[PDB]
């Protein structure tokens, strides 16, 4: 305890530093091997590389019959990657959005308002399952328009890009184990600074590749990454989460999420994603931290 706690904080940052870069370069060839766009390799390979904390902590919350932090930390995750990581992300390279992944986006904005509008009345199991096939169909549709032996070139990429993900995961976890720990052996302790950790934890994946590809210019990556996470979080996540146990109804955030996620599109279509644009969604975000809960 207490010297553990600097060594697995700071470690796990080192892991996460590195790891986001390699995970990043490494995707950014695969996406040039397989002939795809960097958005379209964000939104599938690293979204759900860097969504699978929220998935195996909805699965767990709600089959530890939890449901509430479940869908909290799926939806929290959702405004936090607009808000945070896409606003960080648009300050540092500035995106103008292809005709192309604005209709990618415009997508992602029907299945957001499909899910706030059912549930309204909660997430069902059944709920879930729809989810989960929209979130299938969705990875299909994005990867098709964007399509079209021992390689060292291909291996070196795969490489990476598996390294870079066991390094920002396993940097997560000793981060969030690292912060956990001097905590309590400072006495400090408290349950919601509890579940403020990994709520904030499963999104330090998202935010350090991100931001990563925002310093080499990967506005396509970054972008990707970002409505990739929030599908995989509710398509994903969530919907995991209401295979167990009815997830109870979050109004309040999902109404957050479609303004966040309208605003997104907006922006996309008849603007750019730049400087004042990413200003706005981190202060939507501090507000959200200032006035949300749940
Ligand atoms: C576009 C909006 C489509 C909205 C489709 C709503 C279907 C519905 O109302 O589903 C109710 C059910 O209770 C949900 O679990
Ligand atoms: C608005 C704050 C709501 C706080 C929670 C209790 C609300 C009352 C519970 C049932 C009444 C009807 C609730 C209707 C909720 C509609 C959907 C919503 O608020 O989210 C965005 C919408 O889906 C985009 O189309
Ligand atoms: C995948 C795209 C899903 C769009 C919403 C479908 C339900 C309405
Ligand atoms: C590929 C994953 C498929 C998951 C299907 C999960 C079905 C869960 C059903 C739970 C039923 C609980 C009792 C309902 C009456
Ligand atoms: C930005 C539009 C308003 C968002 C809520 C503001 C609440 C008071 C601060
Ligand atoms: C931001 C306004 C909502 C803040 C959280 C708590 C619950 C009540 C919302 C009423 C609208
Ligand atoms: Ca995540
Ligand atoms: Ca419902």
């Amino acid at each position: 305890m207490v010297i553990l706690g600097v060594g697995y904080f700071l470690l796990g940052l080192i892991l996460l530093y590195y790891g986001s870069d390699w995970f990043v370069l490494g995707s950014e060839r695969i996406a040039r091997h397989f002939n795809v766009s960097n958005f379209v390799i964000g939104a599938t390979v690293m979204a759900i590389g860097t969504s699978l904390p929220e998935i195996l902590t909805s699965a767990y919350a709600s089959y530890m019959h939890a449901p509430g932090i479940s869908i909290g930390n799926a939806i929290g995750s959702c405004i936090c990657n607009i808000g945070l990581v896409l606003g960080l992300s648009a300050i540092i390279s500035p995106i103008i959005v292809d005709k192309n992944l604005q209709k990618n986006i415009l997508v992602y904005l029907l299945f957001v308002i499909f899910a706030a509008v059912i549930g309204i009345d909660g997430f069902s199991w059944i709920d879930g399952v729809v989810l989960l096939i929209l979130f299938i169909i969705y990875l299909r549709w994005t990867v098709k328009n964007g399509s079209a032996k021992n390689n060292p070139s291909v291996v070196f990429s795969l490489v990476l890009l598996i390294i870079g993900l066991i390094g920002v995961l396993v940097g997560a976890e000793l981060f969030v184990d690292g912060a956990k720990k001097i905590a309590l052996a400072l006495d400090i302790s408290d349950k919601v600074i509890g579940f403020t950790l990994v709520a904030f934890g499963t999104s330090l994946p998202e935010l350090m590749v991100s931001l990563a590809a925002a310093k080499r210019n990967l506005g396509g990556m970054v972008l990707g990454n970002v409505i990739g996470s929030n599908i995989a979080d509710i398509g994903g996540a969530l919907a995991v989460g209401s295979l167990f146990m009815h997830l109870p109804a979050e109004n309040v955030q999902m109404a957050v999420l479609v303004i966040m996620s309208l605003l997104l599109y907006l922006f996309a279509k008849y603007s750019k994603i730049g400087r004042w644009q990413g200003i706005l969604f981190l202060a939507l975000y501090i507000i959200a931290i200032a006035s949300l809960r749940m």
